[PDB]
């Protein structure tokens, strides 16, 4: 057993050589002293198996490194950036996803993800929201649990099984301004309540490491923070894994200005983190440390232990080279079957936002544009139409980019010998060019030239008039979104909505395919675009997957995960807030001594759970099987839910909980439960929900873990908004 | 003594007097008189007239069976009738003594006409300019908040209420609602202790520490619990840790709306506020509607009403109101002390103190001639006064002036006619409407602030503009928010000068005649497109009664602007919220870098506010020596002095402020980078020096550390001093735990 094995390797161990194992730098040299634990950002199953053979044979001790990557949504096979994904509300995809993401890397020699990104955000202006899964607590638990399971499975002893890292831990999505890396500040209540049940659960379903934020909470920079790092995580959680920084994470503290490189790797260490990305705080300081006392012996053989075990239980002692088999990466990246999984995840993720009816042919009753029959003149106009480098998303870092193909070139492929695809750029990124470079970063280029936007629209223009359909290939660069990669305005950029205005003045149909990382404030284009459908950014195979959309082999089933509002002034907004002592009744905006504004009223454009499809659902009224139960009790929520429409299609049935009263305020809403169900045309089923006690629970103002007694609403419907309902009470 | 006559008055209360002396009905709530008479009423509010408020308090007096006396309440805010800046203007002074002067001459008035106690000061931090109370309170900084709390409560109070010309004042909203979420009126507010105690209560302490004779529990709720049921609050907090000796009112049907805020029904939601240390109940009834049932099922106890009501009757009796009932029931005090030209005269100088030059570049106004500032001119010639603003005398005064007679306020035009007489010909236009919507002119335009906005077309509103503009040698635009654009429920998710007003501004511009913006507003504004294409930009805030006539003291430089913002500005809505004291985080953008990826900063603007906190112009320029500071090294038991000459470089005499700022450079927890800590508004003449000193002793270093131990820490800190947040000269210095006693 394991605890034998690493007892007597440690007592062979220098104090050096113990502190070496919780170095995580950016070498050779280095290695040979016994001075590293892992590396990470190495891609090449070659490479890797090399640099391991230098640990192993070229060390004292011979112990294995871990090898880490950023595989966020997928190695080469991606799928859609994690936003978007979440929008499938399918467990099971998102856990194939993972497991797929994970063949590929463990044939690549990749032993170790810095996934899942779990952070709780209600700003969309943090450009990190592309990452997580929406503002949501529930789904973003049973997300983190279907990411973990996806990486790891049962117990991470098979070749293409990996270890997983839940981060940022944590409430590093509720960052000032929805500016990257700024100050952090909420009460315990609502850390417990609203922003810590993903990173629990990726704990409870056994994840391997953590890692720490970059923001400040109650004053202390994450990395440094004992109350998270110890008392929350092992203390509460269990936690038996090991905690990383982010990049250089202890040093940052630095300017943070909590003290110099000895003072904060010390608090880093004595708080409860592990292994040190980048600084090497802990390589150059600790030994001095323990010699003042400012870090015990006993400190430094549990870190060291953490790091140990993990290498343990992914069979690095028994076999080093677990994951270097030369042979696997011809086998298992980029295959046929991961990229048709990835196509068919991509088209599930799509959110259909609009699909109004349209006068198309004079005299007939007006239909909706999406989906469409493959004939005649297609243009395919805008900045995003013929971009590969722009279709898998950000956090794609070993992604081959110039291999995906374009909307325009997977269009083309799926229309041959039907339709003609017509393209023209239409216009720039944005007006700034500045801009534009620095949201084209990292191979994101758009080949912006002297074409000035004047001569880009006319050119549009005569394309569209040639055209039967138009579809706007706009919004963002997908490094508008990712990390560093925050934004005060949340509008489709300048130019593009000028193109999409003049396009829409042709009057010919135009439908808008929007890529995005975040939520864009869309009130103009909900007005004046018959359709609108947010691909997200759908992966490698996106392109593929927009055509199964737009040609109707796919029915749209996506819901949001994060709430779209009308205007950055209205932020944060989010479904699942307070009541206050003056709500502004449904329909009363403006009301002078209410809560609302002068100039908008306080809802988002689009509500958590909103999602259209090609058919249409409804329900009926919602059977509870009790009125009343106990504490030791339950009942069941059931609902009829019929395909009215024509077509096939995905419903997420979507269960909601109102704590009518509580002993502190309780929202007015909360996501219990879900279920995705497919009908056919006329179809119906009863969605049935177990509701317990344990579902009812909250963290009080003690924060105590509790059910009250008292009245529940129980609402069940497809989206936040338009709900059915009915009341039990709970004594 | 107070304790014996409470007791023996105490001693012959039914459990339904004790329950009345804890409601506050509003009149100006049914029934009243005969509520009254049954002993169920402790105080009124919004009863404005001398004559009236004697009648009823002859009621209370003659034919309760106890006789009890009233309080008569009433927001007086920035003024009874002589009308002061609206605060967050006001605040702009940095002026405590014209604070604590304009607050006595309200205290004056309003006794005057039968009021004894005034629901101010208003006291919020707040960072979001969203939020339209932020006219309401003095800014954004803890520091200059406390100051301003302190000398407001004094104005109103003077040294213990005994004058018949001092009122009782009221600390509100305790506590944290300008944190209010989207910067939306009465949303959920939440944050840690650390920032509770480091950047929001200072000045509700400073406020409790002056004497103030009340405190109002706030509308939001706090660590899920609505302030006025949260006892950690209104009892550990305000009694336990600051020894507050006073009352705790509601705000405005606050208990009762505790049910809508979703933790029980009345009687449940009544019990826990008194519980919690509320002691009297603003219009709900929720008091004198369940306690009694309450005390009876021992949800209440008789103890705990009992308290409450000896706080509300030793606030009577300190008032002076038993032994004279009637002390501010003179029926021919109104006639001698309210709108006086005195009181006038002081609201006009405070006025043009509290203005902010915020643009004042050169201009080239005929060929041959050095360019020069616009500001200030002599009046000659053809004065062009032009927009919504420029001939309204009703939206002068500002939002919270309920006893204000505001059609009897100048209008701008009718200021610069009495100003110019004989000297200069005033144009007019309109211009513009408020804002193209209709309904949302109304909406900001409510409680008597009508533009009279007609059925006149923008296109003709703009072209007689355009004539007037084209015949005139220099144009006046008077644009901004109308008052109640601000105030309590006017919150705003664009910052802009509204749509039609900036068209106005636009077309003025493309005149060629030099235009100067004279800004009202209740808020913080984005204006970069103004700053890049406006000469000259005066924010004149909402001035009070006597705006007009300050406005033109201005203008024509008979008074040198050096108000100073006490609140950021934002160049946009996304950078909500902005504000000088702010942590490092981990990865600081340096100083002209915008834009670096991976350092905290956005991809569309940089991180800087237009107008940083402390900003301010003047007619002519100061300029900053080198910081000296006394010694490099203290302890805890020390002291040192920094000092810094200020040189008046330019033409005019002025007045500049001084502004102190310290930076902690490492802490056990994460420090704001700075933090005003004094400043001196000092006067100079044309190249006249003076060398201003500040002392920095271990108490100002001090602060609420992870555990809430308010302490200083040994180490390093950064002495900054200068004429804004941003524009500042350094030196640092060593604080240690010990060190040398004696030199050797
Ligand atoms: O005048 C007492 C307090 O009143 C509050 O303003 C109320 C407002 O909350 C209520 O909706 C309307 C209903 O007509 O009356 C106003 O007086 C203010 O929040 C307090 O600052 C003020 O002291
Ligand atoms: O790849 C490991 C972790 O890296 C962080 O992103 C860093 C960024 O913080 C740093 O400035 C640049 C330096 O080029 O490298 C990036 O890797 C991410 O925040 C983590 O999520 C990631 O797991
Ligand atoms: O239009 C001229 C004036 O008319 C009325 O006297 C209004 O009360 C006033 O606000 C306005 O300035
Ligand atoms: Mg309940
Ligand atoms: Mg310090």
């Amino acid at each position: 057993d394991m605890d034998r094995f690493i007892d007597a390797l440690m007592k062979k161990m220098t104090v050096e050589e113990k502190i070496g194992q919780l170095n995580l730098p950016v070498i050779a040299a280095k290695i040979k002293r016994g001075e590293v634990g892992g590396l990470f950002n190495l891609k090449g199953v070659e490479k890797i198996r090399d640099v391991q053979k230098q640990a192993v044979e070229q060390s004292r001790l011979g112990i294995p490194l871990l090898f880490g990557m950023d595989v966020i949504h997928g190695y080469e096979t991606m799928f859609p950036i994690p936003l978007g994904l979440s929008c499938t509300w399918d467990m099971t995809a998102i856990e194939e996803s993972a497991r797929i993401a994970a063949i590929e890397a463990s044939a690549d020699g990749i032993s170790w993800t810095f996934s899942p990104m779990v952070d709780i955000s209600r700003d969309p202006r943090w450009g990190r929201v592309s990452e997580g899964s929406g503002e949501d607590p529930f789904l973003g638990a049973m997300i983190a649990e279907a990411m973990v399971l996806g990486y790891q499975g049962k117990d991470m002893q098979r070749n293409d099984e990996i270890m997983a890292c839940v981060k940022h831990f944590a409430l590093y999505g509720a960052g000032e301004g929805g500016r990257d890396y700024n100050t952090v500040d909420m009460s315990r209540q609502r850390m417990f309540n609203e922003y810590m049940l993903p990173y629990e659960a990726a704990v409870e379903a056994g994840v391997g490491s953590v890692m720490a934020s970059f923001n400040e909470v109650d004053g202390v920079p994450a990395t440094a923070n004992k109350w998270l790092m110890t008392d929350v995580l092992r203390g509460q959680w269990g936690f038996n894994g090991f905690v990383v920084t982010n990049y250089t994470g202890i040093s940052e503290m630095i300017d943070h200005g909590i003290g110099d490189l000895q003072t904060v790797s010390a608090r880093a260490i004595n708080a409860g983190v592990d292994m040190d990305m980048v600084s090497e705080g802990f390589v150059s300081t600790l030994k001095k440390s323990i010699q003042e006392g400012k870090v015990s012996m006993e400190t430094l053989n549990t870190a060291c232990r953490r790091i140990l075990e993990a290498k343990y239980k992914l069979g690095l002692f028994d076999n080093p080279y677990k994951y270097c088999d030369l042979k696997r990466p011809a086998r298992d990246i980029f295959t046929k079957a991961h990229r048709d999984a990835a196509r068919r995840i991509a088209a599930e993720s799509f959110v259909l936002l609009k699909n109004d009816n349209v006068t198309l042919r004079p005299g007939t009753p007006a239909e909706p544009l999406l989906p469409f029959n493959p004939k005649g003149n297609i243009a395919v106009i805008g900045p995003l139409a013929d971009s590969r480098t722009n279709m898998p998303g950000t956090w794609s870092v070993a992604a081959v980019l110039d291999r995906c193909p374009s909307l325009v070139e997977g269009l083309k492929e799926m229309t041959a010998g039907k339709a003609n695809i017509l393209y023209a750029k239409g216009s720039n990124l944005i007006s700034d060019a500045s801009y534009e470079e620095r949201a084209t970063m990292f191979g994101r280029s758009l080949n912006r030239d002297n074409r000035t936007d004047e001569q880009l629209l006319n050119e549009a223009l005569t394309v569209a008039n040639q055209s039967d359909i138009i579809i706007a290939a706009l919004g963002e660069s997908s490094e508008m979104s990712g990390e560093s990669s925050s934004r005060t305005d949340l509008n489709i950029p300048d130019v593009q909505q000028n193109l999409l205005k003049e396009l829409l003045k042709t009057g010919k149909p135009v439908v808008l395919v929007l890529f995005t990382g975040r939520p864009l404030t869309l009130t103009w284009e909900q007005e004046h675009v018959p359709a609108i459908l947010n691909v997200w950014f759908g992966g490698s195979e996106a392109a593929y997957a927009i055509g199964d959309a737009l040609f109707g082999y796919v029915n749209p089933g996506g819901k949001l995960t994060m709430s779209f509002p009308k205007n950055v002034g209205q932020i944060p907004l989010y479904y699942a807030h307070k009541n206050t002592g003056r709500p502004l009744a449904q329909g009363k905006w403006f009301e002078k001594f209410r809560s609302n504004y002068l100039d908008v009223d306080n809802e988002p454009l689009y509500p958590f759970g909103y999602g259209l499809s090609y058919t249409t659902f409804s329900y009926g009224d919602i059977d509870l099987s009790r009125s009343t139960i106990d504490m030791t009790g339950e009942l069941t929520a059931a609902v009829m839910v019929t395909n009215t429409g024509t077509w096939p299609g995905s419903e997420v049935v979507q269960l909601y909980i109102r704590d009518l009263v509580g002993s502190t305020t309780r929202p007015v809403k909360e996501l219990k439960g879900f279920q995705k169900i497919f009908l056919e045309p006329g179809q119906s089923e009863i969605v049935r929900f177990k509701i317990a006690p344990e579902m009812l629970r909250y963290y009080n103002y003690d924060l105590q873990l509790v059910a009250e007694p008292g009245e529940f609403e129980v609402m069940i419907g497809t989206n936040s908004r338009d709900v059915k309902s009915a009341r039990f009470t709970l004594k």
